């Protein structure tokens, strides 16, 4: 009995469905993800197709229901972002900002006619969209962006002024959404496509995490947004606090993916690597780490599961899954970081991965709400009392 590659037993928790869509996509990431990380990360090279090829394979908007989407659990959802941030976090990031930040909103808040216009070529991949709230003076804080719709009577449209900054995909984006505050106080979704005259999205360089991923801004020089492109159903931080909580969701899942990469790696690596005689995992040292590891992602991992399930049943919480989110990306950012230090030398060159996973965690513990943040937010649903300003 035990197999500590699943100690708790995970799989007999999942539907037939979610194992088969899980190995499926596995065999994807291992056979046309793990082999392009290397040189993709140490280049900064993000291959547009794979956009492409995660369509046509229907993990991109799984849990939308129709539109050309594959209309699973939000378990499924889970262990596809799990199998992708075991390959690299940036192809997860890229993954989730299509289908929890772009696709969802269009989804939930979009008209209908933009579902219809939209859904489809994103589920396929033939639209690489991009979500952009922060700004260079807005992180933790989206309440002060300084990004501006003016609203023109005359033809109803909206000319947006201002900049994103650290906007995953917008270089080769076609889709944007972008959330502006409206002259009245409150905040709508705007939907920007490329071409648009105003309208430049540059790369972000010296990124030293998530380098395979595309970053950069959405600059908007008085672009002027049709009517049909703006989001029916929004109000308020509400519209892209509701996309962010199923993309934390996503993440919850997705590091657990990297942590149990590492943990493989630094298990197979004490094994094989002698020292003093021995396989460096005979010593005390070595066992405890791998102990801590393990034990974490398990605790996360099942975490997770009930939190799939209280999602599908409409139970689920925004808090629910700060406490995820923040647990698990700081939890795999000290695993990769052990690793790392398990490989000694070796550990300090791509080519043994570990280092690649403990750079990436670095920004995921970042974004979707820094770690602090989380704290906060958890924090404030405890006591009753604010603590975010003063
Ligand atoms: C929430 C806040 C901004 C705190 O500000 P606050 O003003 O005190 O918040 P708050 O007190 O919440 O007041 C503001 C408004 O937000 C509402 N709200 C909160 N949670 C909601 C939810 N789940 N669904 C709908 N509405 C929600 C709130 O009730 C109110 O709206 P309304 O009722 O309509 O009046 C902060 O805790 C936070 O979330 N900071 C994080 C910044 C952030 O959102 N970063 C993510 C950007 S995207 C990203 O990083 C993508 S990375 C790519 C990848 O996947 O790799
Ligand atoms: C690779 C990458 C991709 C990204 N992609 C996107 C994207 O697609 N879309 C998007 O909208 N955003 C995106 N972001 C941005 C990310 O969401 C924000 O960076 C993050 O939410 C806030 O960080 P910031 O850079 O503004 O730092 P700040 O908000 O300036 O915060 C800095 C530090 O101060 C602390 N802090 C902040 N406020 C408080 C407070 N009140 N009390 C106590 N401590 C506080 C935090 O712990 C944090 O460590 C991306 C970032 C990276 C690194």
């Amino acid at each position: 009995e035990f197999d500590w590659q699943d100690p708790l037993v995970l799989e007999e928790q999942l539907t037939t469905d979610e194992i088969l869509i899980r190995d499926t996509f596995r065999t994807y990431c291992q056979e046309r993800l793990m082999p392009r990380i290397l040189l993709a990360n140490r280049n900064e090279v993000f291959h547009r197709e794979i956009i492409s090829e995660m369509g046509e394979l229907g993990v991109l908007g799984p849990t939308i229901k129709g539109y050309g989407c594959a209309g699973v659990s939000s378990v499924a959802y889970g262990l596809l972002a799990r199998e992708l941030e075991r390959v690299d976090s940036g192809y997860r990031s890229a993954m989730s900002v299509q289908s929890s930040l772009v696709m969802h909103p269009i989804y939930a808040y979009g008209s209908e006619e933009q579902r219809q216009k939209y859904l489809p070529q994103l589920a396929k991949g033939e639209l690489l969209g991009c979500f952009g709230l922060t700004e260079p003076n807005s992180g933790s804080d989206p309440s002060s962006m300084e990004t501006r719709a003016h609203y023109n009577s005359s033809n109803k449209s909206y000319t947006l002024n201002g900049t994103k900054t650290w906007i995953t995909n917008s270089p080769m984006a076609d889709l944007f959404v972008v959330w502006a505050r409206c002259e009245d106080g409150c905040i709508r979704g705007f939907l920007l496509e490329k071409g648009m005259r105003g309208l430049s999205a540059p790369r972000i360089q010296g990124k030293f995490s998530l380098r395979a991923s595309a970053t950069g801004m959405i600059i908007m020089d008085g672009v002027e947004v049709p009517e049909e492109n703006v989001l029916p159903g929004a109000s308020s931080l509400g519209g892209p606090f509701g996309c962010l909580n199923n993309a934390r969701y996503g993440i919850a899942w997705g590091v657990l993916g990297a942590s149990e990469f590492c943990l493989h790696t630094a298990r197979q690596y004490a094994l094989d690597r002698m020292q003093f005689g021995v396989p460096l995992a005979r010593n005390q040292l070595i066992q405890k780490k791998l102990a801590d590891m393990l034990t974490e992602i398990t605790l996360g991992l099942h975490a997770c599961l009930q939190l799939g399930r209280l999602k599908d049943q409409d139970k689920a919480a925004p808090e629910m899954v700060s406490l995820l989110k923040r647990n698990n990306c700081g939890k795999a950012l000290d695993i990769a970081r052990q690793a790392r230090d398990m490989l000694g030398g070796n550990g300090i060159s791509d080519e043994y991965h570990v280092i690649r996973h403990a750079m990436n965690l670095e920004a995921v513990n970042t974004y979707e709400g820094t770690h602090d943040i989380h704290a906060l937010i958890l924090g404030r649903a405890i006591t009753g009392i604010q603590a975010f300003t003063a």
